[PDB]
């Protein structure tokens, strides 16, 4: 219903990318999977890694596309179709250039905002999924964006992002129970200690 | 049979990667294509961009995989199988960490040397293809490699690499005419300073 039943984390595959800012969504979903003991396994049918299990009394699917970022729809679209999961029940976690490290927000609907992973998904399932926007900062010009997203953050910025991710992990119960306005209020209020 | 009939350039797709060091092979092959007026077109059957045309009186195919670097074999392997092109007729251009900017070498055989594009090719066609190793320099350490290869070189290093590329472009006639030992001698003699 209102319940979130599929949580997708966006990113690029491989150790070359695992610590880069554009993998913020993977960070969230990997951490969530292990918090609840959900195993993520190779799922080549859907060009991803996926898992299923109990989160706070609800049966939730977790997916990490292994398509590379700009081809994420190649995994999210057939996966959500095969399992008959509506967009309204999908949360997609992703890096957000338009928010600073330590800033995190839940959004419902809207466009891709120039994020090329979201750009590969919105055309196929429409815009009405939820997004956990994990701030990574904007380096201050268009030409610097690639090196920023494909770069590793310095430790002080990494700690800010990690704190925000930890806070959002604590609110997943509200999301899987369908209490989305309350999740939004509680996530969006986060400020680093 | 000594004639090179397929020239592959390794790299990652998209404007976010086009200027990065790991795309050195793309630079070579794009420049070669335009030097001889060979159009590179979308070739979705082989998960790449490809062209064919006359280079110095020989009918030569050009391929840029669009698989992302670590899945390059997904393009090179079926392409070479479909056209029945033996490894000994294949030249693969790629960035080389273990040579400095301005250094360029033609090599035949051997392993991948930790290059993850070549790592996806050697298992399927074997090692006996030729390689144009375009020096990109090595940053201090294993952990710095990803940021180096997915980064843009400063202008002084870019000049050195471009000079080396231009020199190799000048020797392609020898390669496609089957004079490989002479091409090797003449490419490998290049001094960037």
């Amino acid at each position: 219903m209102s319940n979130i039943s599929l949580i997708v984390g966006l990113g690029n595959p491989g150790s070359e990318y695992a610590q880069t800012r554009h993998n913020a969504g993977f960070w969230f979903v990997e951490q969530l999977a292990d918090k609840y003991g959900i195993t993520l396994k190779n799922d080549p049918k859907f060009h991803g890694i996926s898992g299923r299990g109990n989160i706070e009394g609800h049966d939730v699917r977790l997916l990490l596309p292994m398509t590379y970022m700009n081809r994420s729809g190649q995994s999210v679209v057939p996966f959500s179709k095969f399992y008959q999961i509506a967009p309204e029940a999908i949360l997609i976690a992703h890096d957000e250039l338009d928010m600073n490290p330590g800033v995190i927000r839940l959004k419902t609907g809207g466009g891709h905002g120039g994020h090329n992973g979201l750009r590969d998904i919105v055309p196929h399932i429409g815009p009405n999924f939820h997004r956990l926007r994990i701030g990574i900062g904007h380096p201050g010009s268009k030409e610097r964006v690639s090196g920023h997203v494909l770069g590793k953050a310095p430790s002080n910025e990494q700690s800010l992002m990690d704190g925000a991710i930890d806070h959002a992990l604590s609110k997943v119960k509200l999301l899987v129970q369908g209490q989305v306005p309350q999740a939004m209020n509680q996530i969006n209020a986060y400020k680093p200690a």
